[PDB]
């Protein structure tokens, strides 16, 4: 037992990660086969960042002008192309630890593990959500862009973000490995402005299901409701309406320990209401959404890769 | 910027897990060079283990009793060990993949990675600290035994605790490398009670750095104060005494930011005695004493590996 924000194993995505260089600036690229993904503002001065023209800036390099390294060896760039607010930059040689990947856009609400690294090198790894606004509350300094963020599934990386810039507050948006930007956002050193963010009420479903599941149970109320009354006390406080879908999700957890989805959210809309009085839920003072249903079985239950 | 609980990339760890399995039952080994590391309770029944006698179990196998496998390969064992409680099974090939690496064993206070592996896979990567009990708080399940949790300097894997074993509350005990237990416990299915944990002081006054250099400065005040006053206040809260030597380590974030160590240590004073009045920090309602020192030096500079 136990309950820890836990993330995947990245050693898979490590045998992945190098360094591209362009001109003076430096950033992380993800090795896939013969082609190496990494943010196209890498072709940027600073000054550019302000306000660039990405395809005049890329017109104007050729090949020869992409240092890529993967450790000390560089690899020799053959080709090159812009993909949205990616670059593919084709190589002569197939990286030998490309593992089974997908590239998959994510839905906000669902978690996926950030391998952060700077010059190629990995710095550590942990576990993100897509929030409902499209960013993603990561820990990334000068140079961490290219880090990727994934899934395993079995044998199979889903890469799901490549980072690319801070927002006030701590908040980072990116892309998906096609190059296309969660949220409004464009890859411009200028005034831009996330959404209202909402809590991820699945979430914290799942997540009181881990804690009645470790022996946390002090917050199991005797009622149920139904789901349009959870709704609407759940709106004021800021909570994603809760769909038929995601009381099919929950299906496993509340299947597992025997508590109907709906009287859960009886409880959670007790704890909404009336506060914590005090007591902490899996070490917690806050209510947590940054667990999927998916996550909640996959550590209870132990599933590997 | 921004601040994640982060853990060391496992990747290098990853290559050097295996399964092992004696009779019935099967756990984690950690295979370096020639040698495979696994708790020796792998060769217990369910019913050895309310009360074994190891010596006298270990003396009725042989080499070929231990089935050894990384991956879909079966590794030949050729000699096998008992050291303290941990079995050596001595295999007649060396893993390509071992890292450099070193055993360490910590002290109470300082952190590290945990790869938790099922039947020899890795299923997710969490930091944890080691408590001033000698207890980790963990997330284990059945046949987690023989995940290892480590540190990485530049190249060097520091492997420093091997698990066994789960305490009332979701608590976890282990060994280092050389089997011996950190904490009075012994591996035996028989009541055996932990100490009282107290609060890492010196991780929490990391974790107000790393705040500050955040941008979260709410809670500064004013005041300094002496050592010795200070420890008296933080004493009825149940904290470690602030040692000379800490201070010292706590040199780097005090220098970075401006603000001296008995500053903050002033500062803490005043949140242990008037609370958060309804503030986080960090996002956090509650002080967070699992950042080291260079837990926070590493993320706030990005260090690599
Ligand atoms: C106003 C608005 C809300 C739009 N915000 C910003 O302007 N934000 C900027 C930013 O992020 N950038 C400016 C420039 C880059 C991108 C960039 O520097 N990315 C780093 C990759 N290595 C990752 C950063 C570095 C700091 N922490 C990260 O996450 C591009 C092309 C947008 C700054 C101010 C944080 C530098
Ligand atoms: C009373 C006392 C405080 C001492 N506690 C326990 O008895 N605790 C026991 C326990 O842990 N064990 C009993 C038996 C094993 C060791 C063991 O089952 N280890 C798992 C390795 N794969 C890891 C466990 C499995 C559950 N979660 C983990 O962390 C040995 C030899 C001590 C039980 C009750 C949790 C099973």
């Amino acid at each position: 037992s136990g309950f820890r924000k836990m993330a995947f194993p990245s050693g898979k995505v490590e045998g992945c990660m190098v360094q591209v260089t362009c001109g003076t600036t430096t950033l992380n690229g993800l090795w896939l086969d013969d082609v190496v993904y990494c943010p196209r503002h890498v072709i940027c001065t600073s000054e550019d960042m302000l306000n660039p023209n990405y395809e005049d800036l890329l017109i104007r390099k050729s090949n020869h002008n992409f240092l890529v390294q993967a450790g000390n060896v560089q690899l020799r760039v053959i080709g090159h192309s812009m993909q949205n607010c990616v670059l593919k930059l084709k190589v002569d040689t197939a990286n030998p630890k490309t593992p089974k990947y997908k590239f998959v856009r994510i839905q906000p609400g669902q978690t996926f593990s950030v391998l952060a690294c700077y010059n190629g090198s990995p710095s550590g790894v942990y576990q993100c959500a897509m929030r409902p606004n499209f960013t993603i509350k990561g820990s990334f300094l000068n140079g961490s862009c290219g880090s990727v963020g994934f899934n395993i599934d079995y044998d199979c990386v889903s890469f799901c973000y490549m980072h690319h810039m801070e927002l006030p507050t701590g908040v980072h948006a990116g892309t998906d490995l096609e190059g296309n930007f969660y949220g409004p956002f464009v890859d411009r050193q200028t005034a831009q402005a996330a959404g209202t963010d909402t809590t991820i009420t699945v979430n914290v479903l799942a997540w009181l299901y881990a804690a009645v599941i470790n022996g946390d149970r002090w917050f199991l109320n005797r009622f149920t409701t139904t789901l349009n009354d959870f709704n609407l006390v759940a709106m004021k406080y800021n909570y994603e309406p809760l769909t038929q879908d995601h009381v099919d999700i929950l299906g496993p957890l509340s299947a597992q320990t025997g508590i109907a989805v709906l009287d859960m959210c009886a409880s959670l809309k007790e704890l909404l209401q009336n506060g914590m009085n005090g007591r902490t839920i899996l070490g917690s003072a806050l209510l947590e959404d940054e667990f999927t249903p998916f996550d909640v079985v996959r550590q209870c239950s132990g599933v590997t890769f």
